[PDB]
């Protein structure tokens, strides 16, 4: 189950599963922020049962994988290089790569830069955004600079959460005061039930300005934790045992490495200029969430999927669920993945 | 056994043990670099059996305790403030504090700044060095600036390991390539058997220049790992199960927080100027190691112990053991601690 891979000097921890014959196409699962290989707990058994060799890693800076302090260790191409190291560890020429949240940009970019090593790519929550890394209502494919675009058009005297994350000072401070409660807050808030309830509190305008006056949008000097919402009772899809797992991983790893991902966005947008225009050629698929903020912000990037991905095999919207897509709708997600992989050849 | 304390916003994890009545003087154990509460595994049961409430914490940046990225979170007074939070969690007016390696400066400084909360202090490996934090053959009490004093007088075109550690770039890179082997290397190298063997390779000069041409002294552009020595077989005091524990803690925590300790030395020396002169008044004790580099470098600070500590209850030298003092000589160390605590009143 547990494996330690050496990806050209970087220790990458992973949880594997496959048919007893130890044969089948390789499927790599990339988790996002602030998650773990554990986020794919409902897919691993399904994919392995369908005949695939499934590998769910802890990205660098997470769980039991290498923890770097320097910022350059968390640039998109380093993340991508880790995925390449995974395939190399399994001696696999190609592999299906599935990424969620931050895992998606890495999976998308992995397919963009290494189409020869990719049999298919699936981004969950966050649609392909080219050099944009993360598509937003204003810039679906990174038309403008990430940082500055955040500043203006995102809040008068407010702060874009991503830029807050990138600071890695106050964000960490508000987390450590009570890490377990922070995880619960951030989870329930951008979840389905949490979003439906936040909307139910209607008491409809332009989406581009809905971000402001939103949770991920805070007033300068405040704390992102200030806008969280906690459930009266632990949702059925995210129990106490799940929260205890995640809590245990992060009280050991911290958020330093994870937050450096956000800190390098501008740097990623930079590193990916020499790719704009070039299409993403592997067969691609996007799974979005009705109430997921990732799906909503990349709405413009999704309408133009075929414009950037010739082998785009389609968009799939899961209703009533929020950001934690593969956990909130484990079986719907499994069906979609099994269909996509099923109709493709390794 | 395991406890999670809230030290004024900082999560401090600890392993406790005490008489069933849950009464007895409080004894706080502070580990060093790159260690864990686990380093005191042989003392915990002994101290608890002698009637003491023993608390062995993971310092911030370690194990399951809060992980900060900003450098100021790792300044001496922050570390000291954590110890104060520990006593406060147990509602203890006073406590005996025992620290090893990096744990010693924190214990010494804790006694220096909060004599009213300290019933006694014991530094192991690293003798009290005042604003010096870590006493060296040249500067026993921080007479000169730490950083610059490192540069000159420590190697022509060489590098002082502490300044290397402080960089937190290449040091971490050489660690992550193979973390488990790095721990073994660093451990065996500065251990007793490792030092005796390194000396046995005689084929005696001034100590102040023995540092150079030494393990902790590397040539610019090289890697500290380049000078390590590995054992043919795991020493009897540091087995594979021990190495597996430590390996597991650090592959999860990383070395970022830990190395920030070294990075802040100059800053500590600065923060502690307003203390020079003032004596350390709690009853104090130092346990050194014949082959321990900490004991050797602070040789000048130990000869002048009574000059800075009026209640200095004595120096104790354990022979044949190296730097990992309480693990290499668990019972000798227990006797010394039990004698010191035994003759004092909580």
């Amino acid at each position: 189950v547990h494996r330690i891979l050496n990806c050209r000097g970087t220790r990458i921890h992973a949880v594997a599963d496959s048919p007893p014959d130890q044969q089948g196409p390789l499927v790599v699962l990339l988790h996002g922020f602030p998650e773990s290989w554990y986020s794919w707990r409902h897919q691993i058994p399904a994919l392995a049962g369908a005949g695939y060799r499934v590998v769910a890693i802890d990205q660098r800076g997470y769980g039991r994988s290498s923890k770097y302090r320097v910022q350059k260790a968390y640039r998109i191409k380093e993340l991508v290089g880790d995925v390449v190291g995974v395939l190399d560890s399994y001696g696999a020429e190609q592999a299906f790569v599935v990424g969620h949240d931050w895992g998606a940009p890495v999976a998308w970019t992995f397919a963009w830069l290494h189409p020869d090593r990719c049999a298919g790519v699936v981004g969950i929550s966050v649609p392909f955004a080219g050099r944009g890394v993360i598509g937003l209502p204003g810039s679906p494919f990174g038309e403008r600079r990430p940082s500055d675009y955040h500043l203006e058009l995102a809040g008068p005297g407010r702060v874009w959460y991503q830029d807050y994350f990138a600071v890695q000072d106050g964000i960490i401070t508000e987390i450590e005061e009570d890490l377990r409660g922070w995880l619960l807050g951030l989870t329930y808030t951008v979840s389905g039930e949490g979003m439906m309830a936040a909307t139910k509190a209607a008491v409809s305008m332009d989406p581009i300005d809905v971000i402001r006056a939103g949770p991920l949008c805070m007033a300068e000097g405040a704390r992102l934790k200030d806008a969280f919402v906690y459930p009266e009772t632990m949702p059925a899809w995210f129990t106490e045992a799940d929260l205890d797992f995640y809590t245990g991983e992060f009280e050991r790893s911290g958020f330093g490495g994870p937050l450096s991902f956000y800190h390098n966005i501008d740097n990623d947008w930079h590193d990916l200029a020499d790719q704009q225009g070039k299409p993403l050629t592997p067969p691609a698929l996007f799974i979005g969430g009705q109430y997921d903020v990732g799906t909503i912000w990349g709405a413009q990037a999704i309408e133009r999927a075929h414009e950037v991905m010739p082998n785009y095999r389609g968009t799939h919207m899961i209703a009533d669920v929020g950001h934690w897509i593969q956990q909130e709708a484990p079986e719907e997600t499994n069906r979609l993945l099994l269909d996509f992989l099923g109709g493709l050849r390794p």
